[PDB]
């Protein structure tokens, strides 16, 4: 997992849960309670993992429950540290933009799997969006996109079509419908 994200669920840990349970769950993995973690860093993904089950054992949520609010919360922190990627934008295209963002920033470390979030319109006021990984990692991905909801501020429905691996890769489908019309039949 790329340095840049990690940083940002380490604060967003601290604001759900607190410095303790985030100070001894860190530092149950060897790390040095305030490490500041960088874009120039690969972090494994298996200490991620044994983080968030030292922040799930101390809390007593299920680790999908802290995935779901970290998901959820980490909306603001990006919000806050990388506020160019929100400025100026609505829901609609932040959401559509997201597959591309996640390959611009993978795209100079190589055997780099960022997860791909395809998104395509249905409907004039709903999109398909697809998230596949590796990584399984269902509810951060729902979370984030109830985080944005709340953040721009614009009511959707979110409707799980499809959810497995496929050829060895998770994969989760939804159906994200908005209050308006969003899209206009056009010539292709
Ligand atoms: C400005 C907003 C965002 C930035 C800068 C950002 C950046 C990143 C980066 C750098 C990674 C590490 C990927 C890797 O190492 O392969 C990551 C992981 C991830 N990103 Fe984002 N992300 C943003 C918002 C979102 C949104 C809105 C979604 C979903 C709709 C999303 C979905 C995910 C998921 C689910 C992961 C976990 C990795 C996995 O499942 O394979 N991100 N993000």
């Amino acid at each position: 997992m790329k340095g840049t994200i990690v940083g940002t669920w380490i604060k967003t840990l601290r604001d759900l849960y607190g410095n303790d349970v985030v100070d001894e769950s860190l530092k149950s993995v060897g790390w040095e309670p305030d490490r500041v973690i960088t874009p120039l860093e690969d972090i494994d993904d298996d200490e991620v993992r044994r983080i968030f089950a030292k922040v799930s054992e101390k809390t007593g949520k299920n680790v999908n429950e802290i995935w779901r609010e970290v998901g959820r919360q980490n909306i603001k922190t990006l919000s806050e540290w990388f506020p160019s990627y929100f400025a100026g934008r609505r829901l609609v295209n932040f959401l559509m933009m997201m597959d591309e963002v996640h390959l611009q920033l993978t795209k100079m470390i190589k055997g780099a799997t960022p997860p791909r979030l395809i998104a395509k319109p249905v409907a004039k006021d709903a999109i398909e969006m697809e998230y596949v990984s590796k990584r399984k990692m269902y509810d951060y991905f729902l979370g984030l996109i109830e985080g944005s909801s709340k953040f721009f501020k614009e009511e959707i429905s979110v409707e799980e079509v499809e959810r497995g691996e496929k050829d060895g890769f998770s994969r989760l489908k939804v159906r994200i419908k908005f209050k308006n019309p969003v899209f206009e039949y056009k010539k292709n």
